């Protein structure tokens, strides 16, 4: 992986900056923009945007047709140079930000159709005899930055079906990506929206220098 | 009152017997046809063929001027309806059947579009000043058919990363849908195709006989 950040964007608003989980994410970019070496590039992927192809009966039938040495038809060659465009920018980065709305306890669908695209055998993991195993297992970084309705801290049912985190965290892991966290801009549908905000700018600032590998410091 | 049984099929190949989970679901349905009694209404629905509505920019504003007693446009009208009509197939049923596929382990992207068309607040929950509840708590029943390249009934890291499952069968509950079983068409990478598809017969057969509530012992 290079010295590149890649943001993965799964908010259906894109850039609407009335968006907790936006604005959140922009604070963490201001923030991490100022620590950054001068090697560090950027990049963004917007799922609700961008192109980002969905598994469906042309993509399976390119995959086999892949699988057979078989010549691809025009729209068959069009979709997984797509996938694999998709597929090569996941790999160029070593830091990575998925920004999004927890609606219904999973991934926005836009962003398991983004899980489709880098999930790939002999790219990012491959199969052995006892399973599969990840293939980057080389010190990448994930940050993912969560706003939602709920409070998932309480180690109650909340916490059970955060299907989002749970879900993230094990498949970034699988794929040897370790270093993780999340921060929560959680219960924005019962504390105060400044609370919500000031709580969640505080630890992206954190997260901008641990991922930085920086420490900034003012006198009072 | 009219029975409804609600096929949700989440395949990206809708109707293709190659695929195994198809294949399974079609000998569930031959079996279920055979016991149903005359109030018995089978309805599909295809999700990758089908209209389902995802959550775009369109959907959000037009459920913010709803909750504000604005005006939609044409086009917010347009996916709130289809919305709409498939929410209100999904309360009219009480017998559902969820067809899927598991890759990358969790619900297809088009199964995540369906359930942010049936999980409505006011609709199919509620909020309370304790948290959440369930609106469907009368007794429905849930039956998904699930095949998979791995097997998930070992308990070791694949029973762990199982969320096509784990979700569902949360939502579900969540949503007062108790009665909830999965067929694992599974081990379709390692196992003998025939031994795959013979298990899974047996079990959606069982399945069937348990849902309509006549049992054939022979
Ligand atoms: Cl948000
Ligand atoms: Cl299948
Ligand atoms: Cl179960």
């Amino acid at each position: 992986a290079m010295n590149k950040t890649l943001i993965i964007n799964a908010h259906p608003k894109v850039d609407d900056t009335s968006s907790v989980s936006i604005k959140v994410f922009k604070h963490f970019l201001e923030s991490y923009k100022e620590l950054i070496s001068n090697n560090e590039t950027i990049e963004q992927i917007n799922l609700y945007d961008d192109v980002v192809p969905m598994i469906d009966k042309t993509v399976l039938s390119a995959w086999e047709k892949q699988g057979n040495g078989q010549e691809l038809t025009r729209e068959e060659q069009k979709v997984t140079e797509r996938m694999s465009e998709i597929l090569q920018q996941f790999k160029s980065a070593n830091t990575y930000v998925i920004v999004l709305p927890l609606h219904n306890f999973n991934i926005p669908s836009k962003l398991k159709d983004y899980m489709d695209n880098i999930m790939i055998a002999r790219e990012t993991f491959k199969y052995t005899e006892t399973g599969s195993v990840g293939l980057l297992k080389d010190g990448r970084r994930m940050l993912v930055i969560q706003a939602s309705g709920g409070i998932y801290t309480n180690d109650d049912w909340y916490t059970d079906v955060e299907y989002s985190h749970k879900y993230l965290k094990a498949m970034f892991n699988f794929l040897g990506i370790e270093d993780y966290q999340i921060v929560r801009a959680q219960g924005t549908a019962v504390l105060d929206p400044t609370e919500v905000l000031q709580n969640a700018y505080k630890e992206v600032e954190e997260a901008a220098s641990r991922l930085a590998n920086k420490y900034i410091f003012s006198l009072e």
